[PDB]
């Protein structure tokens, strides 16, 4: 773009999983989310639509959340069959923000931005 956008991050409609906490999985079982995320790596703001975003600006679709972390790291996938395609930045709070982009260049673009976020130092 030109200038900044919402918050500080990376937006799209895409298929990320934020923070975790779980390990059910064996076979497949779905864990990950596809809404519009607002995140990155200096903080977080998820929403499926303008829906809760239509009511009030802190409520939307109930998978909310939201977060400050130019804290965490940074990491890719290279271990999966759809998920290899993926990039993560990991807070300092167990959680990680995993990103499985639409076409590849937004998809490096998620990396682009998530990698200049996440570690913050200078």
């Amino acid at each position: 773009g030109s200038g900044t956008g919402a918050g500080e991050g990376h937006e799209g409609y895409v298929t990320r999983k934020h923070e975790w906490d779980s390990t059910t999985k064996k076979a497949s079982n779905r864990s990950w989310d596809k809404v519009y995320m607002a995140a990155k790596a200096g903080r977080i703001s998820f929403y499926k639509d303008q829906k809760g975003y239509k009511s009030n600006p802190e409520l939307t679709f109930r998978g909310e959340p939201s977060y400050d972390l130019q804290n965490a790291a940074i990491e890719i996938a290279s271990d999966y069959t759809k998920k290899k395609h993926v990039l993560r930045v990991k807070l300092a709070n167990g959680a990680l923000f995993l990103l499985q982009a639409h076409d590849d260049t937004e998809m490096s673009q998620w990396v682009t931005s998530l990698k200049a976020q996440s570690d913050s130092t200078a």
